[PDB]
RNA sequence: UUCAAGGGCGGGGAGCCAUGUGGACACGACCCGAAUCCGGACGAUCUACGCAUGGACAAGAUGAAGCGUGCCGAAAGGCACGUGGAAGUCUGUUAGAGUUGGUGUCCUACAAUACCCUCUCGUGAUCUAUGUGUAGGGGUGAAAGGCCCAUCGAGUCCGGCA
RNA sequence: UGAGGCGCCCAAAAUGAUCGGGACUCAAAUCCACCACCGAGACCUGUCCGUACCACUCAUACUGGUAAUCGAGUAGAUUGGCGCUCUAAUUGGAUGGAAGUAGGGGUGAAAACUCCUAUGGACCGAUUAGUGACGAAAAUCCUGGCCAUAGUAGCAGCGAUAGUCGGGUGAGAACCCCGACGGCCUAAUGGAUAAGGGUUCCUCAGCACUGCUGAUCAGCUGAGGGUUAGCCGGUCCUAAGUCAUACCGCAACUCGACUAUGACGAAAUGGGAAACGGGUUAAUAUUCCCGUGCCACUAUGCAGUGAAAGUUGACGCCCUGGGGUCGAUCACGCUGGGCAUCGCCCAGUCGAACCGUCCAACUCCGUGGAAGCCGUAAUGGCAGGAAGCGGACGAACGGCGGCAUAGGGAAACGUGAUUCAACCUGGGGCCCAUGAAAAGACGAGCAUAGUGUCCGUACCGAGAACCGACACAGGUGUCCAUGGCGGCGAAAGCCAAGGCCUGUCGGGAGCAACCAACGUUAGGGAAUUCGGCAAGUUAGUCCCGUACCUUCGGAAGAAGGGAUGCCUGCUCCGGAACGGAGCAGGUCGCAGUGACUCGGAAGCUCGGACUGUCUAGUAACAACAUAGGUGACCGCAAAUCCGCAAGGACUCGUACGGUCACUGAAUCCUGCCCAGUGCAGGUAUCUGAACACCUCGUACAAGAGGACGAAGGACCUGUCAACGGCGGGGGUCUUAAGGUAGCGUAGUACCUUGCCGCAUCAGUAGCGGCUUGCAUGAAUGGAUUAACCAGAGCUUCACUGUCCCAACGUUGGGCCCGGUGAACUGUACAUUCCAGUGCGGAGUCUGGAGACACCCAGGGGGAAGCGAAGACCCUAUGGAGCUUUACUGCAGGCUGUCGCUGAGGACUCUCACUCCGGGAGGAGGACACCGAUAGCCGGGCAGUUUGACUGGGGCGGUACGCGCUCGAAAAGAUAUCGAGCGCGCCCUAUGGCUAUCUCAGCCGGGGACCCGGCGAAGAGUGCAAGAGCAAAAGAUAGCUUGACAGUGUUCUUCCCAACGAGGAACGCUGACGCGAAAGCGUGGUCUAGCGAACCAAUUAGCCUGCUUGAUGCGGGCAAUUGAUGACAGAAAAGCUACCCUAGGGAUAACAGAGUCGUCACUCGCAAGAGCACAUAUCGACCGAGUGGCUUGCUACCUCGAUGUCGGUUCCCUCCAUCCUGCCCGUGCAGAAGCGGGCAAGGGUGAGGUUGUUCGCCUAUUAAAGGAGGUCGUGAGCUGGGUUUAGACCGUCGUGAGACAGGUCGGCUGCUAUCUACUGGGUGUGUAGGUGUCUGACAAGAACGACCGUAUAGUACGAGAGGAACUACGGUUGGUGGCCACUGGUGUACCGGUUGUUCGAGAGAGCACGUGCCGGGUAGCCA
RNA sequence: ACGCGGUCGAUAGACUCGGGGUGUGCGCGUCGAGGUAACGAGACGUUAAGCCCACGAGCACUAACAGACCAA
């Protein structure tokens, strides 16, 4: 048959790409020698094309103006805080040695100097609970129990932008401008209502995937859709 | 070959070469005739989809939130009028886009997809120009096996090839 | 009373009857005889030829002889010869005329040879031996040329109907130019331009070419000429993104991803230093020239120390205030023009960049001091300081002054105002959407001077300059979006500025038929049709008023009702408008949204929620999308995906993420099932590869085995919003469960037009209800649903030429004339018609009939018309796309192992290697990545296969290898999907021999046993059948292993007649068994019980392996066993309606033809009943026929196409007669029924469901008959149904996909050559003229039918009821004609009136060929 | 193609009547709701008006003239 689209993908032709041209900045932390002796002023709060959440543009004392990760609660004017000797208030970065136990964090890097990468959108928020002097346990947004080392740096506050999805697009237009801001293929044609040979569930007289839609993992490209790897399908039991 | 016997093959000197010709096999094999398959190339001036930079949408209708005034109420609020001007909202041959029916006209055409009337959309998932990207078992596809220069259930060109 | 001969009845078919025809009757018939003739290429006979043979001969050279016993021929075999090219040898011809060509003479059976004459003007032969790109009627053959077609189609159709009269030029003028008159275009038919074109631009001279006719013209031809820039583009910047170099990959590169660097990337339309006005040319022009101005750089001079912070460049969508120019308009003045019943109408009234100046909004400061005020269109503002007052900063492409005794104008050479595009500046709102960058500029003065190069510059920009082969009705971007009336308007309609008469052939006929567009139609009003298709109805605005339902938004403009002009004078809102809303009075019309513009409305049902998407070019939908619902994967060194690799998308992303799927808004809901399949988890034990390890083997190795055992499987569990499933039976069974809520005859229900109801005169429709559901049912989502819809179906009101039933008219064609001028098609012949025949569907054959030639117009019956090597079907050891638990492989994933890889069945470490980090260093770590290999999964991908037979194919079957009987026709052989029926073994005895013996069955004496008799065979003999067998081939007993080894002959397999395996009979040799011996035993009495090569194992001996010896391990001779049943041997599944090719009438579908079981109809016999009574009437059984309407059968015609059903329209026919006419019978009183006869003249109609045919139904009727004509009729119509490509449901299938089920959508080409006919002409014949006739022939339905009255309330009859002859009046259908009457038309005409233009008036144009409305003469019509 | 007339003529047109269609012309006068007036939709009279006709009659005014040819 014809390569499916979930291999059309994988060339990263245009019409799969996202527009990083459009986009602003890489919310990466500071990286500072020691001592925390970096502090910023917020400028300014404005709107990330790329997450549909609001950044803040923040003035660091040796001169430098850098986009950052902003929580719930910073605005224009505020005073932020990067570093080990960082005061322990909303906004502000830190390893998470020096964080409490008990408070909720993000922008959390996986290995230490990373910039971060976990709990990053929309009103999430990871969980620090057990501190140690060779590992910090983080619960991520997902509910898993994380490892970290503890010298990776994170941020005091849960993200901006909380709630945004418990308002319905109600129409295809909104959903139409949001994929238009991502580096995504929309709308979805349904596999059962392609031809045979365009997708493993195409062809037919009436619509259905003559076949069980759970696949396995050693599946190849072309052949893995539907349900991959499944522990379990619908809702009984 | 055979305890034995019986079979098979061969045996009392004619061949070798040349020229013409009959016929066989491989090769194009008396000549033309078709749908393929494969290789390397050339196409996104059409069109599909994406991106960049620009452009277009008379006029009218309806009258959401919000706000106001008055009245009622302890209050929460309610009621009336006004204001306001939302909307993949309505009418609309505005521009522009499209095409339900006539199974009209045409059917050696004006035209290898045209003409007329009717019809639909017309502030948005809109329409449109130019630039730009994706290439052949690959693209692109709101999916019709649609579209990729009058050609697509696998483009075109030349070659494989007689 | 019997028999025979001929005939009669029985006896019906479709265009025109037939024995071939005429026609024949003591025959021209039939039968019995006879007589004489005609009549082939046969037979006889003369001559000749060929061939075979004979004699003679070197001869196949002559000559002679023989043929009663020689003479036809497709495929094919054999042999002699003709012609063409060039070579060679020998030998000739030609300028006193070669070859070729044309016409003609002679020869040869013929291929072909040869001569004559004319032309021609230079080459040409013969013989012999060679050579070969050597012979054409054909291939939908190729190329070139050419005829008919034909002076034919086109040069008309488009909302752009365009001209006409004079004149100019010229050899020539409808279309080249001038004037007048008349028109066309207004987002374009005008102005400026982008792309693209490329000289098309201007001038002169031309008309052979090009131009839909002509041409003096031109985008054509010839020759010249034309594009001028510091300030308009380019050039500069960077955008998506591209390339180059480096680095790395790759066998490699012109290939490839990242990362660096550099460059490239915007001419209307991104950013950007600076130019305006006028004049000038045939053609350029912000470029030249005149006037004025401006920018950058540089130099000089003065000033300046500032200089980089910041600002700008620089930005989305929606609403809106303020400032404000042009334009437009109003008021008044000036200048000029127009008009002339008035006094109006038109134009102009100008003047730039630039320099200077003014500043509203926003922001901010001072003052002030609000506790309720300030302000807006709106939001809003304020003790964190409102209003007010003052101030800083600060706008226009704007105002004002200069510019300007510049320019421009014939002149005047204005002034105010309103509405205000541009442009300037603010306020508000929206985002799960956030709306470029860089160069540059400002920041940062002035004088003077110098420099400012390079490239583009014409023209078109489109119904003739671009693309579409064209001077193509198509396609093709930008800006002019503010010209006047109009009106809501960038709408219509009319009109300016400007453009054009080139959406380029004309002339003529009251101008016929017919067609395209269109106007008007009385009465009826959807009767038309599958369907209101088409057309129409409604319509603008204001007031009143508005249902069910609803997601409370909506439904809604629901529906329904009323008003609408003009004139006079006013009121209200507003600053005002040349803005809006009303009032009073007057008044005209048929009509006041007067034209134009401008909704028909309502209800029920199905589907999809909605806007949106789609098959460029037959599908716009119910299909796709969608928000919403749900499930799956993944913590990021991730999941998913691309790459061979280097690397990459997702990703400037991180679970409120984004990947993979399903369902498809809201609402109420979503049952049961984990057995199979899928996925996932677990797993004692079982199973599970390679490496290493161990044993055997080998001096080594191959190899055999063992131990260990990863993923995987076995096994267990979880999971259905995972594939899917929810039956049959009984009051459980398969295979897990056994269908819950709902809905239900459905777009799913075959039965089926289900049943009831509604509605209609009548309803296979539709709606409601019931519902056992052939075969509904829950995210394969169920139900339901307001809103929405060019979606499917149904009903109503309104309206109407859809119809009854057609008419008249309008414009363009059509017809005639000038000019221009194709194509399709053509084996030939061709004036046909009726029948027949024929490969059964003939203009050409046969028989008749008819037929004087040619031409014009027509509508298309036929040429199974033209156009396409049938799409349907089958066939091919064809193709392709698709599918899967087909065959075989390949990627990919998982997993073990080896290398990378190090130190001290579980562990630590660090040093390789990996990752994070800017770095230090941190994390990880001998793992991971990577290289190699092994096991598992693996339609993601590739190549293939998927057989044959067959009354076409599929399904079914196997007549696919064997045996018997019959078919089989008395030797042998012999077919069909022919009839009956078997074999794929079994048996150590059920084999072999010998001895002894005789069996079924029946009878007699004491179903077991004993005795006797009869008993040729009916028993038994393994198994089909047929056959064989009695001191046996059977039985019993005993013994035995010949069911043995080797090797043949012959027959069979395979008649004849070649072919393997297999089989049989018969030998020889060896060794045996039994018997006295002869002899018997090569399995079972005979005919079924079977298998190649390659390979393996096995048996006994021997041969052999690369210099040589030994050992291992191989190779071979002979044979046994292991299977291919598609059985003389491939290792092997499907779909295609997305399809493709080669062919087939070798093979199906429609139709034809044959048949006639079936069907229809008839006849014979007449049981039976009809109260009695065969025969008034009904009529079983059985028997005999006719037809060719039904169905079946066959495969004869046709696959290089003969278009389907139904309907429609139009014509002819048949009779087996429904009505009408005339009759007979009756269980006939009458009236009326019932049955029958002659008879085809005429008639046989309108409607409801349904595509329907048929049929069911309704009201009428004299009756509302049936059938044939290719189931007449698509070069006539329709397109509802059938029958492609899209889609849905049910059922089936793992799936692709299917269904002889349902359902929505879905394309109909052509200019007529011949023939045929309808009408119209010209000629010839009879044979200068006029007028009048005749009548062979030919056509008719010219007429058919009904009602009523008198007869008559009569005859008849108890009554009830109730005729006829005949004479009348009328209706209906058909027919021919006519217009006084009624009606229609009537773009003659007259009138009314809306918008606009001509100033008003008058009088007119346009609004489609009448703007609209009213009336209507002639004529034509019903 | 056919039919009629051609001066021995009414064949066609002009003109005039007749017969028809429409529906009361231009202009002027009076009136006219009003309005100081300007102005004014419309009404009445003149007006069986005006305009028009593919028909008929009369009428040689114009044109059927002039004239060419064939023919037993
Ligand atoms: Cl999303
Ligand atoms: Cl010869
Ligand atoms: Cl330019
Ligand atoms: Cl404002
Ligand atoms: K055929
Ligand atoms: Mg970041
Ligand atoms: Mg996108
Ligand atoms: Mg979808
Ligand atoms: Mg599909
Ligand atoms: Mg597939
Ligand atoms: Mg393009
Ligand atoms: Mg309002
Ligand atoms: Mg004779
Ligand atoms: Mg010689
Ligand atoms: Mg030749
Ligand atoms: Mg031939
Ligand atoms: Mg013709
Ligand atoms: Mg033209
Ligand atoms: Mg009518
Ligand atoms: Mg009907
Ligand atoms: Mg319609
Ligand atoms: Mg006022
Ligand atoms: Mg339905
Ligand atoms: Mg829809
Ligand atoms: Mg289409
Ligand atoms: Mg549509
Ligand atoms: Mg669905
Ligand atoms: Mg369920
Ligand atoms: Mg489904
Ligand atoms: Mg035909
Ligand atoms: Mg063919
Ligand atoms: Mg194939
Ligand atoms: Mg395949
Ligand atoms: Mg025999
Ligand atoms: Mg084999
Ligand atoms: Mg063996
Ligand atoms: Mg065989
Ligand atoms: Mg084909
Ligand atoms: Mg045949
Ligand atoms: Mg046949
Ligand atoms: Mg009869
Ligand atoms: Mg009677
Ligand atoms: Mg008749
Ligand atoms: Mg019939
Ligand atoms: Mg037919
Ligand atoms: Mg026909
Ligand atoms: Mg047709
Ligand atoms: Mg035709
Ligand atoms: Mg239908
Ligand atoms: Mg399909
Ligand atoms: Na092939
Ligand atoms: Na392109
Ligand atoms: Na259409
Ligand atoms: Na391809
Ligand atoms: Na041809
Ligand atoms: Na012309
Ligand atoms: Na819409
Ligand atoms: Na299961
Ligand atoms: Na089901
Ligand atoms: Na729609
Ligand atoms: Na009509
Ligand atoms: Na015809
Ligand atoms: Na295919
Ligand atoms: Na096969
Ligand atoms: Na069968
Ligand atoms: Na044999
Ligand atoms: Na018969
Ligand atoms: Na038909
Ligand atoms: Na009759
Ligand atoms: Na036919
Ligand atoms: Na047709
Ligand atoms: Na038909
Ligand atoms: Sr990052
Ligand atoms: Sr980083
Ligand atoms: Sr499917
Ligand atoms: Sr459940
Ligand atoms: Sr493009
Ligand atoms: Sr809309
Ligand atoms: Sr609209
Ligand atoms: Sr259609
Ligand atoms: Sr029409
Ligand atoms: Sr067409
Ligand atoms: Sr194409
Ligand atoms: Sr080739
Ligand atoms: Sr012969
Ligand atoms: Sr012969
Ligand atoms: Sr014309
Ligand atoms: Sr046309
Ligand atoms: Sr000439
Ligand atoms: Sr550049
Ligand atoms: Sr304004
Ligand atoms: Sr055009
Ligand atoms: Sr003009
Ligand atoms: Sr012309
Ligand atoms: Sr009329
Ligand atoms: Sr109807
Ligand atoms: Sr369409
Ligand atoms: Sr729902
Ligand atoms: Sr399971
Ligand atoms: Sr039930
Ligand atoms: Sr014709
Ligand atoms: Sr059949
Ligand atoms: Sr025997
Ligand atoms: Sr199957
Ligand atoms: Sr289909
Ligand atoms: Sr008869
Ligand atoms: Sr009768
Ligand atoms: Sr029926
Ligand atoms: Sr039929
Ligand atoms: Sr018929
Ligand atoms: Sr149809
Ligand atoms: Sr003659
Ligand atoms: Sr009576
Ligand atoms: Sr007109």
């Amino acid at each position: 048959g014809r390569r499916i689209q979930g291999q059309r993908r994988g060339r990263g032709t245009s019409t799969f790409r996202a527009p990083s041209h459009r986009y602003k900045a890489d919310l990466e932390h500071r990286k500072v020698e020691d001592g925390d002796v970096i502090a910023g002023t917020v400028v300014d709060i404005e709107h990330d094309p790329a997450r549909s959440a609001p950044v803040a543009a923040v003035e660091f004392e040796d001169g430098d103006r850098r986009l950052i990760l902003a929580p719930e609660g910073v605005g224009v004017g505020d005073e932020l805080q990067v570093g080990v000797s960082a005061e322990i208030a909303p906004g502000n970065t830190l390893p998470l040695a020096e964080i409490p136990e008990g408070v909720p964090v993000c922008n959390v890097e996986s290995s230490p100097g990373d910039g971060g990468k976990f709990a990053r959108a929309s009103g999430v928020n990871a969980q620090l609970l057990t501190h140690d002097r060779n590992v910090a346990v983080v619960k991520l947004p997902s509910g898993e129990m994380k490892r970290l080392d503890p010298q990776c740096r994170a941020t005091i506050g849960v993200v901006a932008g909380g709630g945004r999805t418990d308002k319905p697009f109600v129409k295809a237009g909104n959903k139409h401008h949001k994929m238009k801001a991502r580096g995504t293929k929309w709308p979805n044609v349904r596999g059962v209502a392609m031809n045979a040979v365009d997708h493993p569930f195409g062809g037919g007289g009436r619509q259905h995937p003559g076949k069980p839609k759970s696949i396995s993992r050693n599946a190849p490209p072309g052949r893995k859709v539907g349900d991959i790897a499944s522990k379990r399908t619908g809702r009984g039991g």
